[PDB]
């Protein structure tokens, strides 16, 4: 039930008039089928093939790790996970909110666009907070803004400084830029939203 | 069918009004994602890339047994699961309930929230239990609050003291942390819903 | 479709009333939750990293088979397999005995009680009798209640008596605990539902 | 959509008066679970797990093939095809055939009991004559009615005789004895339904 | 959504009466099905178990792929993706262009014969050119009509001629028998179709 | 939910009429066929069988990139997700404003055509710029219009020049082809699609 049931409360009723309130959402669709495809594909190979030149025994895994802590297709996920919650806590907030009010008062809008295109605007908010929190560690974390070929790792029980090679670091930084740089756009569309809420108040 | 049902009775019609009705709900899904992307992705390697540096046939079995009895990933399920069944437990107790004095008295509300009301109560109480039951193991019985680089495993069959290295241990605790973070959260919202049915009794 | 289908018929409309209707269909979800964990996650290693300290060829191979005959998680199986079959074959004997008697009579209650009440009632005999039955074997076929770290096995082609070494015996433990305690659980709930159509006759 | 849609066509409404109409069809349901769980789970180390004491390269491959020329899950697999194509064609038989008849008479039984009752008398022969007709091979193609621990396999480019070994072998017979048991049971059920339709013509 | 979308345009309405327009798709359903048994089983081992007796490291990699260059499930693939298309592309043509004539024309049947029936006509045309062109491929491509023990192998890097040796070969030509059995029974129905359209013009 | 729901949008109400209009789409299904055949089947293998004749560490992984920067079912995929994305952005832009203007102006057709209608255009000229914009990259990126059966990799970390073969260079070049082929064919219909917004302005 991943993604068709998200845009049944996710892509509500009638919200706003921007053209950037379905381009963002097709974006977060098309960015959750590139990370689907990245993900099972490309990384399976990121630990099995990661070749350290050296036979001391505790170094390989020290090596990946001490390299690898929160390996990408797991931080990729992470985001989408994250940037997910305030567009379906928002979508439920109003669900919720607007099925109760309804249905408690028809038998026995001032506060449809106050509580719920307030909490939105925070959403909107949160967004940009989170799709900008994570493109910051990703972008810090990790060595620069991609990876290479191989790496120089000093983990404890190798002796001294070894080698390593990692897998396809190509094919796992061109899958790096694409999620990055729609993580990018992805931030500016959220951005003209909390803009266009600061514009009109 | 793993979510979007658990919600069909879990997202009740109309129980109470705190804000954390919701909040806690978007978590335990929140929380099942996060799940689900740990387990299948970093866990595999746990046996496999689980290295002791000894010959000696039993030790590397072992060492990982006597290390990791009931892995991470089958912990985090276990909670997920055992606060799912109150959840569950209850909107079960109502669709049936509900269900059957509506149709037996139709042709022939004090208990509705006598009866069910007071059920849920006892969930509440018996969420954070759960919660808060594993919570404990989760720290009492994995030596701190996160794993090491390496072990030093005493297990039988090996020589004396014997090194072992544990495959991606940043990683696994990253996801130690967030899951133990959120099992914390989610402990509040249940305790904090405990605490409202205290304050008016 | 597995689950989700059995409760549209198994959990039929307004059949007692003894609060253990509910509670062990629930509980038969749980039963099957913890175990679609267990399977694909702590067995996959039984064989693979089943270790025997022989270079004997034959060896290995005769060592897990006369020591795991049916391995657990497919005892398991067949558990929630054929004590799923009376809840089955009775929704089923209901789902087709009241839609025919019904559009039959129609265009051209004694027996709604008589035959399916009824066999409902040897149903949750069956119930018991399987329950029971497996909870049986995995007590007797499995060496006590039980798996030790390492076996010694005599399997024909290994030379004289040799070891090998289980994978998370433990883990693989724990999860025999929940499924045999839940087995037993579901014994009690069986069997009171056996009690309650004793006591009225 | 495997199992929930052949009985949407399968389970049709109202076609003869027996108790043995839904049992087929229960264990029909029954024994594609029980080999839904065989197959994944204990035949992936049918080749791998598979070991010939020799260095002599052919003879491995060879050695599985001479002896295990359609493994056993695919025979399994293939029965229930066969045997649920008569179930299936019968099914598809009547809902074109009716769905015909019907809206081109409407606007401009005998042949309802005629062509239906009829095909369907021959499909449960059909359905015997698969049941039976794997049943057989089942028997005939696989040295008696299990599988050894070990094999002498003489297998072409191995040197003269030499030995194989199985992966449990008895987990895998079991295996085989339920679903030869049930490859029985289904047969007389299947039966029954043709002496049925031979005692009143 | 694989097979039981295919029908709810493949199972058209009202086309002909043949009693080969529905035998022809529960063939395609079989046909899909012994597919989706054979594939993920028996192919897995293709590549892994190929063991070709030398040392020469070109060789082995070589020796596969001059010896299998389309795999025949996916050949078996491709063959009920082209056979499948006719028939969608109708189940297409017909639901958009009787969607469209009638909504078009209501606000503001000899053609519904004319352009549908003929477009069908040139489909069953299609459907036993492809049928028939994989089913040559499959005959000439593939060293008569089934598979060896072992091949001989004079793959570029090896040395000289070498020995190979591939899995199941039997398993793998027994599912290759169905399939082509099908192949060719699915011919026939085919061109009956396209001979009763020759017969009445 | 992936191919269904595309439809449900993608294959809209009454757009035109050029016969090119469901081609286009059919061969979208037909082409996410082929490629979900290809991926989880023949490109496993990629770096697995991926053999340099070198004893020499870094290489033989530095080999895999230097030679596949990003793998072709990779590319297939981003082709098939951005020549999906103007599809899906279009039918986005239509359920959403044609939904937005009639339940606005209801209570309180120059601007479909208009809106929408012009959109489209410039979709059908994205839709053969990106399947353009790959298919040049998988022409021009990838050392000709297929792959060798071993490739001289002067990976950095080799000695010299190494060999090194792939795994099924026909199969993976087989399905090139077809792929590349029907990247052609679906251009000249997204391009035939243009013209005639071309021929009538």
């Amino acid at each position: 039930d991943w993604g068709t049931l998200q845009t049944i409360l996710g892509g509500v009723n009638k919200h706003s008039t921007s053209i950037g309130k379905i381009w963002l959402t097709v974006l977060f669709i098309f960015r959750i089928m590139i990370l689907v495809v990245a993900a099972k594909e490309v990384w399976g190979d990121e630990q099995a093939d990661f070749v350290c030149n050296t036979l001391q025994p505790g170094c390989k895994n020290v090596c990946y790790d001490h390299y690898f802590p929160i390996s990408h297709i797991r931080l990729w996920a992470l985001q989408l996970i994250f940037v997910s919650t305030p567009a379906l806590l928002v979508a439920m907030h109003v669900a919720y909110r607007r099925h109760e009010k309804k249905r408690k008062f028809i038998k026995g809008k001032v506060r449809i666009e106050g509580s719920l295109w307030w909490t939105y605007t925070s959403s909107i908010f949160f967004r940009v907070i989170f799709e900008a929190a994570f493109m910051y560690v990703f972008y810090v974390m990790y060595d620069g803004f991609s990876m290479q070929r191989l790496v120089k790792c000093n983990a404890w029980p190798c002796p001294n400084t070894v080698d390593c090679f990692v897998s396809r670091p190509t094919e796992k930084t061109v899958f790096t830029v694409f999620m990055i740089a729609v993580s990018g756009i992805c931030i500016l569309l959220n951005v003209t939203e909390l803009c266009y809420l600061l514009i009109r108040y």
